[PDB]
């Protein structure tokens, strides 16, 4: 039900949601990289976690570097059972290099509903 | 419940669905602007919206432009709570230009339920 | 309630879970093709399918793939009325081309809860 999150590192940050109506909880760097000029990394979050049953952890682009940096958020599902850490995989569509300090927030866990009934295999999917 | 919408400029369009088990509603540019090759943009939907509580509004891609021009979609987050106007932000993966004429679908709102419980922390998410 | 699946091809698979807690079933390809660098395509899935009513599938990246040959997924939206092939269109963000051999997973279906009320016009949101 609730969010579980393992700390791995000494900066890790408690993932939180800037506001009430929030979708999403602030994912952050626990390290200092560079997203090279149309390049790409995995950033380390310095944790781990758990998302609710029923539902998976999308980890999604926060608008500020999207439309300032052109920072897009490559892979980004994280599923229930995944116990390893968080990565964050970021492209940079930009001709220019960009920079991640230690606790910076790149980029925000959605916590999105889902439903995995069975699979059945049919001949016709209309009527 | 209900998706609110504020129009803010004469050509706005209110967001609607192109059919009963369509995914989302349709999100439209009322200026006519360039999404350079190579290059991304803010598109003017020239509205603002309030998702239903207990879900996020996701600006997501449309098929058509993706497969035709290879237009992506960053950022794409609209919290509940926001109050401002909705910005399409358009990645043109193309070498060459991608053209938008108002009134052209951009791309497609869907309403996600997510979950926001409280987070605790743990020294183990197993068992 | 179950998710329906229309095989087209004599290869096609019949999408499965990769683990009880996983977030999404496995997409595959039934064609050999090859994602272009810096280019992109739409792959053949050899399928059709009927997400269940009150959520849509949406097609999403796999974490492999992203991070190691930066494959990233454009469109993804399946619309639960949809009755046609599947594809996945894929966008090489390397200057390196990529191969994709008949069976590899492409892909990830997830089966994401939306909401489709009606939409209100208003002059205010706030409040
Ligand atoms: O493609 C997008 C993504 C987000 N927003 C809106 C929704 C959200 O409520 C607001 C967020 O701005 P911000 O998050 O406060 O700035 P930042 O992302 O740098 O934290 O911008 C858009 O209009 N278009
Ligand atoms: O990556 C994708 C995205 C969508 N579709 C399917 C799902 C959807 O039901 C249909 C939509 O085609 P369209 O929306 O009618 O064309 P357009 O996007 O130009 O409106 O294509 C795919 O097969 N692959
Ligand atoms: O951006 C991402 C995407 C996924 N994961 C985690 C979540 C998931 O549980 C695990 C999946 O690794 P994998 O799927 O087993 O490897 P592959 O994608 O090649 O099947 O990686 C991340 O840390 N960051
Ligand atoms: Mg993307």
């Amino acid at each position: 039900s609730s969010l579980l999150v393992k700390k791995l590192v000494e900066s890790a940050t408690t993932p939180m949601r800037g506001s009430e109506g929030a979708a999403g909880y602030d994912i952050s760097s626990v390290e200092d990289v560079v997203v090279p000029a149309m390049g790409r990394i995995a950033v380390s979050t310095g944790i781990s976690i758990r998302v609710p049953d029923g539902t998976y952890g999308r980890i999604a682009p926060r608008s500020g570097l999207a439309y300032k940096y052109g920072i897009d958020v490559l892979a980004g599902v994280i599923d229930s059972d995944y116990r390893g850490e968080v990565k964050v995989i970021l492209y940079n569509t930009t001709e220019r290099d960009y920079i991640i300090k230690k606790g910076d927030r790149i980029a925000q866990l959605i916590l999105e509903q889902i439903v995995t009934p069975g699979v059945a295999v049919v001949l016709d999917l209309s009527d």
